[PDB]
């Protein structure tokens, strides 16, 4: 990496934590990203100097096309502003994608794919489709991939602080829960099985990412695991999210995002521990 | 990575920090390594699965050969035990290197180099010498390089928790100090110059490291800066440490080690904030 320029900002204080109310590093030394833990000016410098391109995948199959306008418009206000962004919209209805005005250095591609009848299958098949397009396109077109649900909107900054070889996001329903309470797949017959004495966190299927290489590996593995389960007459309790959790248990993420990055205010309010609500559920 | 095996350990608690008394992550999201922040079993698994080899460089020029016996014997007890280790002892007196019994998977190489007259030159020229041998040997022989002073002994675990592309260590004299008090080079004529309003930390010249590529970059850059200074007729106030600090200001380390890793118990005692004293000064 090339040198940063002179910058003036508050000195970090070794004997003064940024946050004392939350865990800010995992036991494998991956940062857990909360507001107050990062200086976004330093991080922007680091990633801009490397001319980073970020891909964002989103699936808008069947009626879910209705979520695209707000998803994309709010993404324009909050997601990686100042950096190169390439949106990839996976849909069975190219003509139904709204014409959203994009900022400079940002582009959008529509990837036409099949629709599945069951929402579970639409959700699950994202793994296969992302993996497939890593090979077809993403490896050549972007440096990182961020893979999210479409039934969401950005309300605050989501930026290069999340970028790392592999990240998961704390599910907003479980961040304060004991591992026994996590809704991992519990049947040993399933490839997603995690027993009650294992597990670090419950990650949300709605927001993960990393380098293209790591996301390719993750999505390929989750898809293969789902195909094995299918052959064994089993479907994991929480579908792709169950498999995501099994993957990230055994392949530790190099950053973990706090629930600021995946929230539902209707269901969970605005707890003191959340200084910002960045990416939130839209009522559906 | 390849998958980790099933492991049983206590669950990380999102709403319960491991350490509330110290900063455990930098504003650029690099872990600051303190006892309690890492699970060494997880980390050992990760690095052993990668067949990691760690190089350790140490200079024992002139009278400093006296320190080698204790340095090496204690390294055998505490440094990277269980992993492949390659010691590189730089000396003007190959015959004076004590014969120290090494554990399996550990090797020692004696590198014969010139002895400079001025201690300042001895200390400063380590940068050139490390950089030269990165090309000569380290690139093909080790994955990471750890570069330390010889007038030291290991007293507790120093392991794979430190490994990362680039690391510096908090100097024990300044970890609680404001940047204005840091003994950076303050003369603008010097390549190591840092203004009073810049600076994250004061890093110790006695303990830094990283991937071979990053250590080659750092040591080459510091040597070049020193040569420019020499041509301009100036020598930085704290020699190689001043240049190391300039380098790490502009090239942020991906981990920072706490003063557990670089201490002087005679001068500073054993404060409560240090749960372990791992690598400590030998009186001289
Ligand atoms: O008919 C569907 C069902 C699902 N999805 C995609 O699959 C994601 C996950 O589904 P959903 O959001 O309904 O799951 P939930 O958040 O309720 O767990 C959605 O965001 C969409 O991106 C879709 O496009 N069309
Ligand atoms: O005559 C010398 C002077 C320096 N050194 C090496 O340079 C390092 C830095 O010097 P020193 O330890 O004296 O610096 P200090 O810790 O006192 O700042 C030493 O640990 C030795 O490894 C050496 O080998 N011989
Ligand atoms: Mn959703
Ligand atoms: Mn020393």
């Amino acid at each position: 990496m090339v040198s940063l320029p002179r910058m003036v900002y508050p000195q970090p204080k070794v004997l003064t934590p940024c946050r004392k109310d939350v865990l800010v590093v995992t036991p494998w030394l991956a940062p857990i990203v909360w507001e107050g833990t990062f200086n976004i000016d330093i991080l922007n410098e680091q990633f801009r100097l490397q001319n980073t391109t970020i891909g964002l995948t989103v699936f808008a199959i069947k009626k879910y096309v209705a979520f695209l306008k707000l998803f994309l418009e709010t993404a324009e206000k909050h997601f990686m502003v100042g950096h190169r962004v390439h949106y990839y919209v996976f849909t069975d209805q190219p003509a139904a994608v709204p014409r959203v005005t994009l900022g400079t250095g940002r582009q959008l591609s529509v990837l036409e794919v099949r629709a599945y009848k069951r929402w579970q299958d639409v959700s699950m098949r994202r793994m296969e489709m992302i993996s497939d397009f890593c090979e077809r396109r993403f490896l050549s077109e972007v440096d990182y991939l961020v893979c999210v649900d479409v039934d969401m909107e950005f309300r605050d900054h989501v930026g290069v602080e999340i970028l790392t070889p592999l990240f998961g996001t704390l599910h907003p329903g479980f961040y304060g829960s004991s591992r026994e309470a996590f809704t991992y797949e519990r049947r040993p017959q399933s490839q997603a099985y995690i027993p009650k004495d294992e597990g670090d966190f419950y990650y949300g299927g709605a927001f993960f990412g990393g380098s293209v290489q790591e996301v390719q590996r993750l999505t390929r593995a989750c898809h293969q695991a789902m195909m094995v389960d299918q052959a064994n007459g089993i479907e994991a309790v929480w579908h792709d999210e169950s498999h995501l959790n099994k993957y990230l248990l055994r392949h530790k993420p190099t950053k973990v995002l706090s629930p600021e990055y995946l929230w539902d205010q209707q269901l969970l309010g605005w707890p003191a521990v959340l200084r910002k609500l960045r990416f939130t559920a839209v009522p559906k």
